[PDB]
């Protein structure tokens, strides 16, 4: 194994290991030697999971961390249960309070950058977009940041603890240069 990946063992914990592993190999990737994408998988699935953790019970649907089919099939179930335009592209999660997709994102840039990379991709003006970066900063549609402050807070401290683990390792430099 590579050193990267030892750190993201025992980082995130087994569960999220497991999705972004099976997620790599969905799209033939292999998390043994594409090891900055699988830190960056994991991380993604763990800011994903602290949001639907904020909020309400039933508030949201996670989308994220099922495999592509079923993924799809709980979308297309969404759609014809709310009436929202299908999305073109899978998203993360569905508000069921403010009725829209989400879709999440975790970048080692300016949140700026990203945005306008996620918001040119989607087209589909209704699924809603917020960005996460590693320093702190955040970004959504509409300035609506869906959760409250102290849940948004919780996924900004958390990234900027992988950040400074990573860099701990001396990994944080090469996983930063290849977003
Ligand atoms: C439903 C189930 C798994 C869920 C994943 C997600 C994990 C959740 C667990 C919570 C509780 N906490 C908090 C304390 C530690 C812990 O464990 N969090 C959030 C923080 C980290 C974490 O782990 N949730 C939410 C519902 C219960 C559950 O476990 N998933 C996987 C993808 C889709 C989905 O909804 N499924 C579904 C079938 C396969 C499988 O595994
Ligand atoms: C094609 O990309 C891949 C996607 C997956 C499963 C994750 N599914 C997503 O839809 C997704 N992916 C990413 C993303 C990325 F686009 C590049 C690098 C790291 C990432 F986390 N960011 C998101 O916010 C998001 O929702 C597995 C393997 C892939 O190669
Ligand atoms: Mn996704
Ligand atoms: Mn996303």
């Amino acid at each position: 194994g590579s050193h990267m990946e030892d750190f993201v063992r025992q980082c995130f914990n087994p569960m999220i290991v497991e999705l972004a592993e099976k997620a790599m190999k969905e799209y033939g990737e292999d998390p043994k030697i594409e090891t900055n994408k699988f830190a960056a998988t994991c991380t993604h699935l763990e800011v994903c999971f602290m949001y639907s953790d904020g909020g309400s019970k039933h508030r949201f649907e996670i989308i994220e961390g099922r495999d592509r089919i079923m993924a799809w099939t709980v979308v297309n179930s969404i759609c014809n249960t709310t009436g929202v335009e299908k999305p073109k592209f899978l998203p993360d999660l569905y508000d069921y309070k403010e009725n829209r997709f989400i879709e999440i994102g975790v970048t080692r840039r300016e949140v700026h950058i990203y945005y306008l990379e996620k918001a040119n991709k989607i087209k589909s003006e209704k699924t809603h977009i917020h960005i996460f970066s590693f320093t702190g900063e955040e970004m959504a549609t509409k300035a609506d940041y869906t959760l409250d402050e102290e849940s948004r807070a919780r996924i900004k401290t958390r990234l900027f603890t992988i950040r400074q683990e990573m860099a701990s390792r001396s990994l944080w430099d090469s996983f930063r240069q290849s977003e």
